[PDB]
């Protein structure tokens, strides 16, 4: 299941059922959880924690070193979750102490070929990173968020649970829980509504969240107008309280 | 020795005279390589896959791998490479998907530079040049000659019309008629390849016709119908003019404008 | 020993004697390195190429292939690269075409991210940094100190000026002057990097006068020969408002607006 041409450094620690391919790395410090599948040609460094049933491809450098100026080698880690999929030339890059010195991924993501995972980003669970996706640092995508292909994120911007961005996107801010997003730089178009029958939201919830978007975007309220418009919608629907957590904790201004 | 034996191939892989195989490379299962073809160092190709004659594929490219776009993949789906191709470093082509075309295909004279990525079940002609990190996402149909500038994203099912261009970083959603220049995200519609037109040895005379067939189409308010009516005479006269109506004929889902 | 037994070091190879070659590395044939380099594992260097002192290349690197440039026929041509680089995972770099001077270029203390590409004939001075997928499309000149942000992209013979700034997903398409802060697709010209100026010790008088230079050369409606012709006044009292002025006479493709 190792592969003998694979090198497997002492203090790496393998689960039962893990596969390696040949000339793929498993640097100091890196657990790797059963029923991972590493491809060949990948390099792993440390200290990370990878979890079960991961597939990582060929080429990807996973747990190096930022090479942003303000890392210094301090000791910070990488943690991936389950039932994720990286792809070709995936690189993701392990956190610094100026944040949490952790980088975050859930479960169930599906990252594509040549995403980048900048120092400290935090990823959930069910996201899709279409090919040559790049979070620069700090950005935080909650659940079942999709970034079309070359989408670039700027440091410490949050991307929503359920939100959508255009391919070629360029976000400089906030993007809100639901809200689709496009062009560089980008700007907010409509509410992922495949993403919430996906999810399979009552009627209610959708209708909800569609009035939801109006308040904030087309009634020329200010955010902290819509903030308290929002509060009876969320107090009734969890749905719609992501939505309005999402704007609230968006302290340098949403996507507009 | 053509073969390096630090590369992987299998058992039911072929591999024709004069074929090369770089160290660390990994030729799959059901992978067909014809005459004189070079894979480099580090390649990954995997099948059901047959590339035919004098084609370079530089290390650290992933050839036939399967779309992550589906969760669980359809077997078989192939890849069929032409002839006499340059497949530069890091470039990733997905084979096809059996919902669509089951094949992605790519004809002879292509040169596909750096981490450009081909996606399923896309279709590339002759005597291509996809820049750097051009991405098709998926049943793109690119005609003979077309140029993709570097960073040059491609929507599903999206046609790039034969002696297209397009500028760097252009992100196109809908077809490119041939011989139409494009820029921008979302791409627009500014001219026609001239350029490409002189060094194909185009006649001055079906250079003026396609001009003119640029503004039936662009800049004289007309329906398609109603372009495709004012074209047929040029087209009739002139093959190249042809080719141009029956790109915008082809477009069922509009045309960049 | 520093040399890993599973890397490829061609007999005419020159490598100092503390040099690092992880495994699975090519340094092919007319590869000379310098003392205190690090090169990772799965590295691929061709030659004719010099690399100096204390560098340290990444895996998947492809440093010194020819450029695919049609107009390249395999003509003896060279890369040099200096001291204190840093090479990033995946990287590209070209070596030169006899069109120009047969060489590509690459001072001391540069910072190369991730899936970077230096094409054929670029000069990179010092000190440069190009964020991750910075595309130098070739014969690029990047001059001292400049940033090129995450995804920028660089038409072929465009001039980078020193302590200028491009931001992500840039596409220049036209020269940069020196200082000068560049944003978008196309590249729109906003300020000068004051934040860099300011980091680097310039002091306030330069900093004023490169101030007011802006302001003659974007600001005035001057032609450039006109804006050239008023700079010569500060440009003869401030060296940072004569680097200025240089990166404008010095422009081949025009000046980004
Ligand atoms: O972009 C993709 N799908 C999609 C589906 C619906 C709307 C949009 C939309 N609208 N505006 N910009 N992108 C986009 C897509 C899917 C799979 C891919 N694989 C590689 C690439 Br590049 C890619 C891109
Ligand atoms: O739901 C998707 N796209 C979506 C959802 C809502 C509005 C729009 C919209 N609006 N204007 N243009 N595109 C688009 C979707 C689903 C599965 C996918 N897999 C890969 C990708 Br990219 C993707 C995208
Ligand atoms: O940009 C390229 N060619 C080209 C030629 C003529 C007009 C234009 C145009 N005009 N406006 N936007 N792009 C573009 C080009 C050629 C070779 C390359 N190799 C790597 C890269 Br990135 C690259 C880019
Ligand atoms: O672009 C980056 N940083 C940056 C810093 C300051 C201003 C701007 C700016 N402002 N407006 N447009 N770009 C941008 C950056 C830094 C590190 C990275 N790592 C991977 C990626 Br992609 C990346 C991108």
């Amino acid at each position: 299941l190792i592969d003998p041409r694979a090198i497997i450094d002492p203090s790496a620690r393998l689960a039962a059922d893990v596969q390696v391919g040949p000339w793929s790395i498993v640097g100091a410090e890196v657990e790797i959880g059963e029923g991972t599948v590493i491809g060949p040609h990948v390099v792993l460094k440390g200290p990370t924690k990878i979890g079960k049933h991961n597939r990582i491809y060929q080429f990807s450098s996973v747990g190096e070193d930022t090479p942003d100026l303000k890392y210094k080698g301090e000791p910070t880690r990488l943690v991936i979750g389950d039932h994720n999929v990286i792809r070709e030339g995936v690189t993701i890059h392990r956190g610094t102490v100026q944040d949490r010195a952790e980088t975050t991924i859930g479960d169930h993501n599906l990252i594509m070929a040549y995403a980048h995972i900048g120092h400290d980003s935090v990823i959930g669970n069910h996201c899709i990173l279409v090919n040559n996706t790049a979070l620069a640092g700090h950005v935080h995508v909650d659940d079942w968020a999709i970034l079309s292909g070359y989408t670039l994120v700027h440091q410490y911007c949050r991307i929503g649970a359920h939100s959508f961005s255009g391919m070629g996107s360029a976000i400089g801010k906030d993007v809100p829980a639901y809200v689709t997003v496009f062009g560089n730089p980008a700007e907010a178009r409509s509410m992922n509504f495949e993403g919430m029958r996906r999810r399979g939201f009552s009627s209610e919830a959708i209708h909800a969240l569609r009035r939801a978007y109006k308040v904030v975007y087309r009634q020329g309220h200010t955010v902290e107008e819509a903030l308290a418009e929002l509060a009876e919608s969320a107090a009734q629907f969890p749905e719609v309280a992501v939505f309005r957590d999402s704007i609230q904790s968006a302290t340098r201004g949403i996507t507009r």
